[PDB]
């Protein structure tokens, strides 16, 4: 189209249609230029911003982003906008160019091209005290509730006033007199935003409806006969510029502009990044409204705001913008901010197609005493940058030299999440899968944790190669001991064995890695997942009948099996794992205390209220009645409703909202 758009409206609304109508205002956009901000702050000045999107509006041919603007001056928030209108945004930034352009070449462009005269008096009936109040103005408003034309709609704000019904002038020494309070014109400036009334507010409620009436504007208007003093060699005929629109209602809509850039007829309809040619019955007569379907909504579209050019004004104020009329130092300043921003991207680019491989040593597995292998928070990797899409060769080569250790004497555990939330180590070959990427090989998973196995020094010095593992009829299995006296798990390494193997015959392994006497009585259990430890019936069969579903990666937990167990808190391994998952640390932070530290008390998550209640009571030294305690949500951090007494859930319910990565906290108060 020639004329680039800018990208796409994420409720900056207006803002867009009125960067356009003002980039387009040729004399004003050259006084922008001509701006001294090359000392400005490059994130918070006004004028540089929009320095910036003049500049790729006029240049660059990808639709023009509006970023910086929006932070330069506070109306970043996502919602205030509506709080204010065009109108408003147009003296935010004019007036924030004209302050910034007294002193300059430039100075007093704003008021040369909006600025007008206007007169409001007041006339009284008997006396003859005239209220000659002389003010400028930059926008105009209009009425449009019964109105059908621009030239009803300027009658009625010059309508003279009337005074009567409690409602009389307050004269002062002739106390209270029936008088006028009409307005009068004195100059039209060249440019005219005429903003028109659509967004009325509704009392009650609530708050603001918008009147999709069917109100006309031409493109030639004609204003000599709303002056004081008509003006010869002058006239006020004014050309249609730019119409805003607006489809939708007030809470919710879509804003566009329809243009006519050097005014010769020849409009353009810059919807935010699209921008196409279009008829002028398209842009005028299709923009006064009408329709009024609550239920059809988009579309249904009228004009909000117009802008008027003088014609005997129209050849100065779209004067022909050269590239020349932008000053070098504010061109080498912005070039040098997109190479430093094209220069961002590229490094950005980089953080995409990258994944990042955690590598976790079996040194991480011993004196773990939670389910699985290791402790999520506890345990240290280590982290490799990997190209996303690198061949697992590439990979395994990299490997062997930053970590010391030969290329066959390692084998890849990759660890897999399985169906029951329990993340063990699967099964990965290394010349099955080498010509394959490593996105594909972890399955769009970053980042990626892989389990490596390494031959133990201490006999590979001695020689000692890396067993071959058999995927078809071999299987890894970990072991650990239990501890009934110490009510501890002790790490005891992994196994490769035949899945046609016997329990039996790993038995005298077991006793071995504990340091036991051979043919010693032992007690094996499956950990499957947290609280379900199922315990091997028979030792006499094969390892694919004992545990279900036999896998890579599974644990077999094993204990001395004797009487003394009994004479413990802890017998079995089995309710070992019982108490890890009903034990839970909670934090109970008094509700009426600003930031109270709060106390940790251990509870079972079986326990119901009476139970909680009695024991944090009994924390507290008080009884229990007393205590009020208040339904929890973890991420708003803050205690909903109060929890009643008679509630039938237990403890477990009540921390649903926390995650298991974060501490359980609740919250309570003394009655």
């Amino acid at each position: 189209t020639g004329y680039v758009g800018l990208k796409n409206q994420g409720a900056t609304c207006y803002m867009n249609s009125l960067l356009q109508t003002l980039f387009f205002t040729n004399q004003l956009r050259k006084a922008v230029y001509m701006m001294p901000t090359e000392g400005d702050d490059s994130s918070k000045s006004v004028p540089l911003a929009l320095q910036r999107v003049f500049y790729e509006l006029q240049h660059s041919d990808k639709p023009v982003g509006t970023k910086k603007l929006t932070k330069s001056f506070g109306w970043e928030t996502l919602d205030s906008f509506m709080q204010h209108d065009v109108q408003e945004l147009c003296r935010v930034l004019l007036d924030n160019v004209e302050n910034k352009m007294k002193g300059t070449c430039v100075e007093g462009t704003i008021p040369k091209l909006f600025r007008g005269k206007m007169v409001s008096y007041i006339q009284c009936k008997e006396v003859d005290y005239r209220s000659d109040r002389r003010e400028d103005y930059y926008d105009i408003q209009l009425s449009i509730k019964g109105k059908k034309n621009i030239f009803e709609s300027f009658v009625d704000y010059v309508a003279v006033e009337q005074l009567d019904g409690d409602n009389k002038y307050d004269a002062g020494e002739h106390g209270l007199q029936e008088a006028e309070k009409g307005v009068k014109f004195l100059t039209l400036p060249p440019v005219l935003h005429l903003q028109l009334m659509r967004f009325m507010y509704d009392p009650q409620t609530d708050q603001n409806i918008k009147i999709n009436d069917r109100f006309e504007f031409p493109e030639q208007l004609p204003l000599d006969e709303f002056l004081q003093k008509t003006d010869p060699k002058d006239p006020a005929n004014y050309i249609l510029h730019a119409v805003l629109v607006h489809s939708g209602d007030n809470h919710g809509g879509h804003y566009v502009v329809y243009l006519n850039p050097k005014g010769d007829g020849k409009w353009c309809k810059f919807d935010d990044d699209v921008v196409s040619r279009c008829t002028k019955e398209e842009a005028i007569e299709h923009n006064y409204g009408g329709h009024d379907d609550d239920l059809s909504v988009r579309h249904c579209t009228n004009a909000y705001m117009l802008v008027y050019i003088r014609e005997s004004k129209l050849s100065e104020v779209l004067q022909a913008v050269t590239d020349h009329d932008i000053p070098q130092q504010l061109v080498e300043r912005l070039q040098e901010e997109k190479r430093i921003e094209a220069q961002k991207r590229k490094e950005r680019q980089e953080a995409h197609l990258y994944m990042q491989v955690q590598i976790v040593a079996e040194d991480q597995f011993c004196g773990h005493q939670g389910n699985d292998m290791y402790d999520e928070e506890k345990v240290k990797y280590t982290v490799f940058k990997v190209l996303k899409n690198s061949s697992l060769a590439e990979f395994v080569q990299s490997l062997s030299q930053t970590m010391g250790f030969p290329q066959d004497q390692i084998r890849l555990w990759p660890m897999q999440a399985r169906s029951n939330g329990t993340k063990r180590p699967a099964m990965l070959d290394n010349e099955a899968d080498g010509n394959k990427t490593m996105i594909e090989l972890s399955d769009n998973e970053n980042p990626w944790t892989i389990f490596l196995e390494t031959v133990d020094p201490e006999l590979a010095a001695s020689g000692a190669t890396l067993p071959k593992f058999d995927k078809d009829h071999d299987v890894m299995l970990f072991l650990k001991m239990y501890d009934p006296k110490t009510r501890s798990l002790n790490y005891c390494g992994h196994i490769y064995t035949p899945i046609s193997c016997k329990i039996r015959d790993l038995l005298p392994v077991m006793c071995d890695r504990a340091g036991f006497i051979q043919d010693t009585s032992l007690i094996l259990y499956e950990e499957v997942k947290p609280n379900l430890t199922e315990r091997i019936q028979d030792y006499d069969v094969s390892l694919d009948k004992a545990l279900d579903e036999l896998m890579d990666g599974d644990i077999i937990v094993f204990q001395k099996d004797d009487p003394e167990n009994d004479n413990s808190e802890l017998p079995t391994a089995k309710e070992y794992f019982r108490d890890l998952y009903h034990r839970v640390d909670v934090i109970f932070c008094d509700k009426t205390i600003p930031n109270d530290p709060g106390f940790v008390v251990t509870l079972s998550n079986r326990m119901n209220y009476f139970q909680v209640a009695k024991t944090v009571a009994q924390r507290l030294n008080t009884d229990p009645m007393l205590l009020q305690f208040f339904k929890s949500q973890g991420y708003r951090d803050g205690p909903g409703n109060p929890l009643r007494h008679n509630y039938e859930g237990t403890l477990r319910d009540l921390l649903q909202f926390f995650k298991p990565r974060q501490p359980k906290k609740l919250y309570y108060q003394q009655l």
